[PDB]
């Protein structure tokens, strides 16, 4: 049933979870200036660059291992992923180029290529379920039937088997993460935007999962929406901003907890839930980020590693804070007095202690 | 410029061809009805059986090396093949399933399966150009740009780089061949069953390469087709078949020589041209079977073999003729003795001498 958090808790975060720092390492051929999605594979660490569009392979270390493809305009060649995902056989990694529309197919064993196709239609990010089929985002808001649903389940091939959650807010600016679908074992789960629920979705089933609700908040109503955007014809996101509601949320799901970023009178909050013993916790950002002793976190990465939130910090930012004498975490601290100006950034894996 | 084809001619068909016979192997796994096309590949035989739509792999003695692919609604499995292609650089095999409206891409070393992509449009057959771009014939006939062509010239990736040769006559009902493009060398050639030329078609040009003409006959009009057809609408064919235009007309061509197989008030012919003397040599194919010694020829298989054109011949049809007394050529009737009641056909390879 309902997840509540309310504004405020009294309760340190450093208490209730447990920390971990991995170093990046950094060379020419694997320059990093965002982690925007991370998987694991065997032992290594699939990440995607979403700001400069590069799918690179590194190690549970830390260490490089090999860039999946490469940019560019050719075959195998991209110019801007949006997201990627490994098929459950673990045969193939399927990266999505939005710029080129097209998928391109990698080997998940040694990261050549394989083939290229063109993406059925207007869309970001994909995820294979158990029985096989794909579950793909709908970027729709045309005549298109595509354009009246948020999601669609298609086969191997991308025929269209069945077309999923009814979207009565239509635009063509988006609010919400790039990446709105994930994994909890083998069960694929969605989200939209405008809706604090989270729904299990397979090939002939919506059942809803998890539902949220925050004190003194909540997301936009449909009237709120249409009149701020004249009908999805203008960019409403101003105008959610000014507002007491939920401008932006993404969610990220384990097996033990459950993390939901989220926006609120121009301010980052983050809401942690433990399954275990059914408890929440929210907090201001600026209130988590010095609770933890790590100075800043702009984001969390979308994805996890052995049920850990992936959230990268950057060096020159923190190692000023440093030298102006910020009261680091003593891990931290010990790889930052290591780490170069230039170097990529510091993960952060955290996650609810047992 | 011309090929003037005179209806008769009094030189024996024995004298300005040489012969050759092959005689395919006959196992449960490699049985064969129809030899629709064949493509050399190595010291290999591709042979499509577009009868019951396997591809099969035979070597230049006749034996059965392996099938590609297999029957099916799966990935990598097909219904119903009108055609197939290998890549310039001899990498892949691209087989096109016209029952389920994708394209099926197997190894060209191993014959394993690697990927598979749906059809762009409604079309039965393809060929690379030596730029890389892939040259298809447009099977539609409804609002559709692609429909008022015979060709379309695509990427890589399948997206329209230009559409080549105005189609006026427009139907749902085709009256040519199946495969109407082939190569020469390098370059990619293509015909269209209402016009007496054959065209050199890149990626910027169409430049005609050959024209005919017939004695005593030739292509139907516009205005015949129309009248006979309702405007497209209805089966024209059984009303071409009873006048004394072409119905139906093949080509094949190679460095030496070009065949051109047709139909003519309800008769088969055949052309042959002598490209090193300039001579043609028209032969009605109940003569010209008799002639050459092989009893039937019901029918030339698209392509050739080291510059030989090939014709498929049933053994058991054979065979009875045989056992009636029917004067056959010298290395046939070798073969055809040692051949039993169910063998599959017996490849006849023949070419203009030099």
């Amino acid at each position: 049933t309902i997840i509540s958090f309310k504004e405020h808790t009294d309760v340190n975060a450093d208490s209730i979870l447990e920390l971990s720092f991995l170093k990046l390492q950094t060379k020419d051929s694997c320059l990093v200036k965002n982690v925007g999605l991370i998987r694991e594979l065997n032992n290594c660490l699939l990440i995607l660059d979403s700001a400069n569009s590069n799918l690179y392979v590194f190690n549970k270390s830390g260490a490089f291992v090999n860039q999946i493809g490469q940019k560019g305009s050719g075959p195998g060649e991209y110019i801007l992923l949006s997201s990627f995902f490994v098929d459950n056989n673990k045969n193939y990694i399927a990266a999505i180029d939005i710029a080129q529309d097209k998928v391109l197919y990698y080997n998940a064993t040694d990261f050549s290529f394989l083939y290229e196709r063109r993406l059925p239609f207007s869309t970001s990010c994909c995820l294979q379920l158990e029985d096989g089929n794909l579950l793909w985002n709908s970027r729709e808001y045309t005549d298109s039937k595509l354009s009246d649903f948020y999601f669609v389940v298609t086969d191997s091939l991308f025929d269209i088997i069945d077309y999923k959650m009814n979207k009565e807010f239509k635009s063509g600016y988006t609010t919400g993460p790039s990446q709105m679908i994930y994994k909890v074992g083998t069960n694929v789960f969605a989200y939209t935007p405008f809706d604090l629920t989270i729904y299990r979705v397979g090939t002939s089933e919506i059942v809803p999962a998890h539902s949220f609700s925050f004190e003194g908040t909540d997301i936009p109503s449909l009237d709120f929406l249409n009149k701020t955007s004249n009908q999805g014809n203008s960019n409403y996101l101003y105008d959610l901003i000014q507002s007491d509601y939920i401008s932006y949320y993404c969610v990220e799901e384990t097996e033990r907890d459950l993390f939901v970023c989220y926006m609120k009178n121009k301010e980052k909050y983050i809401g942690l839930y433990d399954k275990n013993t059914d408890r929440t916790y929210n907090y201001p950002i600026k209130i988590f980020q010095d609770q933890l002793k790590v100075g800043e976190l702009n984001y969390f990465s979308i994805g996890s590693v052995d049920d850990y939130h992936v959230a990268p910090l950057d060096v020159l930012s923190l190692k000023d804070m440093a030298g102006n004498g910020y009261v680091f975490d003593d891990k931290l601290s010990e790889l930052l007095t290591i780490s170069n100006e230039e170097d990529n950034s510091i993960l952060l894996f955290v996650r609810i202690k047992k």
